[PDB]
């Protein structure tokens, strides 16, 4: 994974919309209850240099709000979830203003496992940003992609 | 939708596979049993220069053989399905020997419904095969896309 070399952190803060979404295997983001089916509400960098996503999740028939800390790491781009460093926040690129890349990766088993968004400031349909969340995916081994429409981008879990 | 041109449909007779596939609407794809979650075993033209599907699809629980018949119409390479012809296959391009791109259409609602799959004719991912579906898909309202492993493409229901 390309990595964004020289990402301010602390420019992606406040709203975004998650547009379009992708991942390695189809389980991951087939049913409205997947595992990697998550929606970004807010990007809350930290003073300590980490980064709160607020997330929504459909979860036990209700849509569930998470605050997610992804801890700073020795490489830049790169943030890490858990104890073990095994489940990574990866950001692409971004243009703080307009749209965002990222992945969320899990190294724990031989073969990785992965899940990318393209999110957006506000909820509209960006062609730019959608190009270059495909051309971030070319180098990707990415078995389903789901895109959602301005309608969805403001409900609940879409 | 852009139809193929000199369709021979009895050249199309035997295995397929389906290696691909993306929906207008992400409900109809979503689910290992959503409504256009259907595998192309064998494509069998008629006599009567119809076209008969044999699909798989997963259903209560199992892996559900159906031969669905689609009959030739006064367009060439639109086949309709029900009394009414609101339901319809349209193939959009083959080369009989490697790949066959088609969609099932429905135009009973407002908003047209559209489900379109890259069969190939042996499991194994083709990309020439991929990117042809995926020029064909660049006109068309898409918001969901999978593609299979070829341990999927043998697998019952993948
Ligand atoms: C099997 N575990 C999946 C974890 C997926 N994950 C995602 C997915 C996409 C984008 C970001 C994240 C951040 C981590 C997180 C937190 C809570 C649920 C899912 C996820
Ligand atoms: C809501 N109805 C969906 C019908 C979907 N359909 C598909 C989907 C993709 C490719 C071919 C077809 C042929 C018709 C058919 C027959 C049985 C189940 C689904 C489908
Ligand atoms: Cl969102
Ligand atoms: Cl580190
Ligand atoms: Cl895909
Ligand atoms: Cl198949
Ligand atoms: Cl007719
Ligand atoms: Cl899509």
């Amino acid at each position: 994974t390309q990595t964004m070399k020289g990402l301010d952190i602390q420019k992606v803060a406040g709203t975004w919309y998650s547009l379009a979404m992708a991942a390695s295997d189809i389980s991951l983001l087939d049913a409205q209850s997947a595992p990697a089916r998550v929606y970004v509400e807010e990007l809350k960098p930290t003073p300590e240099g980490d980064l709160e996503f607020l997330l929504q999740k459909w979860e036990n028939g209700e849509c569930a709000q998470k605050k997610i800390i992804a801890e700073k790491t020795k490489i830049p781009a790169v943030f890490k979830i858990d104890a073990l460093n095994e489940n990574k926040v990866l950001v692409l690129d971004t243009d703080y203003k307009k749209y965002l890349l990222f992945c969320w990766e899990n190294s724990a088993e031989p073969e990785q496992s992965l899940a990318c968004q393209c999110l957006v400031r506000t909820p509209e349909v960006d062609d730019e940003a959608l190009e270059k969340f495909d051309k971030a995916l070319k180098a990707l081994p990415m078995h389903i992609r789901l895109s959602f429409n301005p309608t969805q981008l403001e409900e609940q879990c879409h």
